[PDB]
RNA sequence: UGAAGGCCUGUUUCCUAGGCUACAUACGAGGGACCGCACCAACCACACGGGGCUCAUUCUCAGCGC
């Protein structure tokens, strides 16, 4: 799609000019303007005079174009510029006195030029330069002046370049700059001389993403990074193949915070290879090709509150990764612990002793030989105040009564796809006195039975999506005990059979979602039994979606007294026929959706209740009929009311009576009529 | 959706899917027909039919019918085809079939009649085709006298017939089978005189009757001595043949013979020795593992033979054909050796065959990867009229390796990995070439003398072929005298020199889609509009869609009056200069869907807008003022132009007051 | 010259991604004889949009070297 048309869309001192193919600069423009997104163009430069129509302009977006040279009078031209952007430009040269007039700068960028050398003090006029920019523009050398300039400069970046190496003396010109961010990824250094980065005055995070190391090249540099402020570390994307004591031995004199080490390849960890690190917190192994680990894979990190494992361990191939005993036992104030995407084979008996801080633990897709949750899987966890556990994707086929009795403090707890199947007998949840949400969505299919969620009545949220139930009509109901559950989600089921018993007394109950579960004969005038009415009390019910159950008729009385609903979605259904006063006590309706039905006539003594205070009304893909006795009054609200109807003038087309058949709805003349 | 009373037509009261439970009797008196398929019916009164005497056919099928009354025949007299398959019939009295005798076909397919003891089709004189197949029987007999004296074609499929015996069929005496379907019947026994005790027997299938070697031997020593012409073995346990397997069919005409699907996997030495009539053999879905020059042994007769999945699979073990295979079959004309693992050609494997018209060898190959002047040695001798070589993995061809083929018209090498400047000799001697297929290949490299050597060229296909050295003087086109269809489409060409096309004066068909030629119509003209469609009189059909076309040059399709079909869809359009379609009096199809017209002016539409019979303007931005389309909109009010999705795919984008406005529904009047 | 890039046109691939189709299979009703219809679900197939990426040959830079 495309509708740029000539001119560019001007808003409130904003002027956005993307792709228009444009080659001068419009001055058309009000002289209000802060602003001029130029992005995506075919221009050539900018003289400096084009612009003094309005030398108000705040930030200058010239990204995206061909633009070869920059005049200094553009500055002193516009005098309130702040935010400069000429990335993907064609720049080649910056002399001494380009950057002379600019002095409100606090961003510069000038990220895919070309400028292969740069000799001279351009910065110097740069005493409010905060973030510059000159990554991937063919550098050769960091080194940007000859005094200590950029006092003021917050945020550098240097990645994709030709730097070779660190000289002590070309970082020198950084003397009383506090840098917060020091980008120099993708750059193939070989050689850090002595003193490199004690030069700056304050270094914080510095990123060597995909910058080639190596163990003895890493080594050195750690050598060269001690007696610093550094607090973050990335060495994404690199050599590292292994690790040792001295490998990090220079970090010992430094603060660290963070340290990112995913895509290494990363292969065996030294014993004590982090012994110098009491103050990192923030650890990542992602992406790599751990094989084993050791009790003292990880001693000496008695300080950390992170760790992810995502992808760490090697793969399945009949080499398998394995975690032996006691691994996590130094981690004494750890918390949170991801470990997916691997191929443990199963938990032993003493794997995370120690953790007695451990409050979030994924697991999602780590297992491939489990298939069985005993009551001795968990025993390592018994000293671990969890309150998440995380276990999709693991072929789970079947669990034994107790497992859970160690997690007496979880409150999330995740099944979901998974292979389970069999009879929830009521015992697996057993020591859960804390539960607080319990997720079994995409399951094989489960058996409920009375005394199946006998045992968690502190419940409140309950997932059943995709499980086809069974044995769901039994009195009393298995969801009678869950005095607390607000959430239900027992949907995609195909429940052929609901006993009106079910719903009774989960009075705090307020979203219930039962679509595609062809509970269609139940609702019915033909009544083999009186009309179910299983939504008897739940006085608390907000949004209550009905979609896709082959629904012909609601019986009357089935929306008596929920005062507090806010959205029903009926869709997909074979409603034609309304019962008058059906909605009388739905008045604080927000959303109703009666989409792709049958309905053929909108009359007034169903919908206008409802109508009365809707905020958003979807009724589309309906035969409607088109005369003034089925539609007059529906064609009149629309005529008259703010409420937001979405496709109004395509998706409400009537079938009938052909003289209109495709005539749109809210076109209906409905004057002589009464 | 839509039920209701069921949709009665022209005495063809077609009444299925509307869950009935009594017989509608409101319909007319002149009905013939009564399609009462899918419902629920418990059985017919035979009175409630007495409305009508007239029907002519009763088709009861998919009920639930459990018991027919033999009044039902006499009160509709003139009945002649009756169904009612997928029924629960159980029981078939002497007295039910009695009164109905204008019956001609009658089908109890899938009933539970698992007996029957009398003479129940006596007054069958004018039964043709009878059906049982799929009703639980164990006896072949049907009657004790020669009944079903004009009957046709029997079906007994699905049964627990355990046996044949030579009595229980002597109710044939004088009625010649024409089809004796027997298929999917655990048939353990053949008693002699079987067959010969029937009138006549032509065909005969026995598919899926778990035989063997030693079975089939045996029946086919008591099928000898007949008429039969047509006989299939499909899915059986016929894993290998010799010469006294069918020892028997010496004494028959036999035409056919089926044997796909039985896992076949060693043709015996002579095996078909016994066969000089054979004119349709099949060998599709088995696992022959060699041929010797003894396989077909015998088979001087032959006109047809199919090999499609015939061979071994690929595993080390991979198929053989041995050299001098075919030399016995000298009147064969057809061979189909698709979907194989033939490593490759021999230098003798189709000799003697003098008389092979239709070849295919559509992905029979897994390591030629390179047609040389020698892989087709072996059919110097052939008169070929077809070459199917489709997905083979082609590589490259040596030039002349068609020399061979001097009779050839068809030739099909789609759906390869050719890749190579076709410098022109490959097309070596093939003085009588009619159509060659080069669609969807990596990509060729034309060249000034690529097609020189076959003048006699009339169709040509280069889809999805990724074409470069398109623009090239002369154009490499230009020879090609006789050329009518072109299908350069879908290779995305950039440049387009006019002298392209200059002198295909027969050309019909020009397909040139998905090539993105944008720039080269343009009114800021690098070089003048380009008019490669100069001189082309005989043009018809002409389809450049999703170019990216945003201006036609004024004079492009001067003077092309024969065309009948313009396919403009997914450009730019827009803009539409004056008098572009003056010459297009004879349009019988336009098609300008997916653009980005906004105005449908007079001075442009009007000359193809005279004659049309078909138009598609869908998916466009028009303008809902009286400027820009009441002329149209007249025309949509006053003309019987077939325009399809009128009522709901022409929306104007604008203006808003009309946003989503149905097109024919502008009013035009005070303009 | 080569190398490098932003502008429009579009070619291929990739899914994701929806809807619609089509297929077997299943849970149900209801009628029925000793196994045929409606609702629904998932399944895979087919057609077509829709989201990323990778190529095209054009419209124009520079930096030259000589």
């Amino acid at each position: 799609n495309l509708y740029f048309q000539s001119q560019c869309t001007v808003r409130y001192n904003v002027a956005d000019c993307s792709h228009l193919k444009l080659t001068h600069i419009p001055d058309d423009l009000p002289s209000n303007i802060t602003v001029l997104n130029l992005t995506h163009n075919q221009l050539r430069r900018l003289p400096p005079t084009n612009f003094t129509r309005y030398s108000q302009l705040a930030i200058l977006d010239a990204g995206f174009n061909s633009i070869s040279k920059l005049e200094p009078e553009l500055c002193q031209i516009l005098p309130l510029l702040k935010v400069l952007n000429l990335q993907h430009n064609e720049l080649s040269q910056i002399s001494d006195q380009t950057f002379v007039f600019c002095t409100n700068l606090t961003e510069l960028d000038l990220m895919s030029n070309s400028i292969h050398k740069i000799k001279s003090n351009p910065f110097k006029n740069q005493k409010n330069l905060i973030k510059l920019d000159l990554s991937h523009n063919g550098l050769s050398s960091t080194k940007l002046g000859t005094g200590v300039q950029l006092e003021n400069l917050q945020e550098l970046l240097l990645a994709k370049n030709k730097i070779l190496a660190l000289r002590s003396e070309e970082l020198e010109f950084l003397g009383n700059s506090s840098l917060r961010k020091l980008d120099l990824s993708s750059n193939p250094l070989k050689e850090f001389s002595p003193g490199c980065f004690q030069t700056i005055g304050k270094l914080f995070a510095l990123l060597l993403n995909n910058a080639q190391l190596n163990p003895h090249l890493t080594e050195k540099l750690c050598w060269e990074l001690s007696n610093t402020s550094i607090q973050n570390l990335s060495l994404a994307n690199n050599q590292l193949l292994a690790t040792s004591e001295s490998t990090f031995s220079g970090l010992k004199w430094t603060n660290l915070t963070q340290l990112d080490l995913s895509y290494n390849n990363l292969h065996d960890v030294g014993n004590g290879s982090f012994s110098y690190l009491p103050s990192l917190r923030y650890l990542s192994l992602e992406y790599n090709n751990i094989q084993r680990l050791s009790p003292r894979s990880f001693y000496g990190l008695s300080n950390l509150r992170y760790l992810s494992l995502k992808r760490a361990f090697t793969k399945q191939s009949a080499s398998h990764p394995n975690i032996d005993d006691f691994s996590f036992q130094w981690l004494k104030y750890l918390e949170y612990l991801n470990m997916d995407d691997n191929n443990i084979p199963s938990t032993k008996s003493n794997t995370f002793t120690g953790l007695v801080s451990l409050k979030y633990l994924s697991l999602s897709k780590t297992f491939t030989s489990l298939q069985t949750l005993t009551n001795e899987t968990f025993v390592s966890l018994a000293h671990s105040p969890l309150l998440t556990l995380n276990l999709t994707k693991n072929h789970i086929s079947k669990i034994a009564n107790g497992t859970f009795s160690w997690l007496g403090q979880l409150r999330i707890l995740d099944l979901g796809l998974n292979e389970i199947e069999q009879k929830l007998s009521g015992q697996e949840w057993r020591g859960l006195r804390n539960i607080f949400e319990i997720y079994l969505s995409y399951n094989k299919y489960l058996q409920l039975s009375t005394s199946s969620f006998a045992l968690v009545p502190s419940l409140q949220r309950l997932m059943l999506r995709r499980v086809a139930l069974k044995n769901v009509d039994i009195s009393p109901s298995p969801f009678r005990p869950l005095r607390n559950l607000t959430i239900l989600d027992l949907s995609n089921n195909n429940i052929a059979n609901i006993n009106e018993d079910l719903l009774e007394g989960l009075e705090n109950l307020e979203i219930l979602d039962f679509q595609h579960n062809n509970l269609a004969r139940l609702w019915k005038r033909a009544n083999p039994g009186g009309p179910v009415n299983f939504l008897k009390g739940l006085s608390h019910l907000h949004i209550l979606n009905l979609e896709s159950n082959g629904l012909d008729e609601i019986p009357v009385g089935v929306f008596k007294n929920l005062f507090e609903l806010k959205s029903i979605n009926l869709g997909l259904n074979n409603l034609n026929k309304l019962e008058p006063f059906i909605f009388d006590d739905q008045t604080s309706l927000r959303s109703l959706n009666l989409q792709k039905n049958l309905i053929t006539s909108v009359e007034k003594d169903v919908f206008g209740p409802p109508f009365q205070n809707l905020n958003s009304l979807d009724m589309r893909f309906n035969p409607f009929d088109c005369t003034c006795e089925s539609i007059s009054w529906f064609v009149n609200w629309i005529n008259q009311t703010h409420t937001n109807i979405s496709e109004l003038s395509t998706h409400y087309l009537c079938n009938t009576p052909h003289h209109y058949y495709g005539f749109p709805l809210k076109l209906f003349d409905t004057s002589s009529c009464k």
